[PDB]
């Protein structure tokens, strides 16, 4: 089964895991992941490239931000593909205004 894996990374103890899960094309392929190291609060995260669409993330006390989206036709590759896509978390989502703190390029994980 084909899938992929994206490590985030910014002022350094910042991380951000993204496992995908993509066999066939029949298959779809449902996103996720976990960052860690910021503290409690907003951080809109997506994939610059694809779609860019994975909704928002609020951080917890210890500092995790749990990510869970749902699975599109993509295949984890095609027109709609995020293989070496590029990812970026801004400060605090809900404003609307634009910054880039981290960053994590996509990569097959066979």
């Amino acid at each position: 089964a084909t899938k992929a894996v994206a490590v985030l990374k910014g002022d350094g103890p910042v991380q951000g895991i993204i496992n995908f899960e993509q066999k066939e094309s029949n298959g779809p392929v449902k996103v996720w992941g976990s960052i860690k190291g910021l503290t409690e609060g907003l951080h809109g995260f997506w994939v610059h490239g694809a779609g860019g669409d994975l909704g928002n993330v609020t951080a917890d006390k210890d500092g995790v931000a749990d990510v869970s989206i749902e699975d599109s036709v993509i295949s984890l590759s095609g027109d709609h593909s995020i293989i070496g896509r590029t990812l970026v978390v801004h400060e605090k989502a809900g404003a609307g205004a634009g910054s880039r703190l981290a960053s994590g390029v996509i990569g097959i994980a066979q």
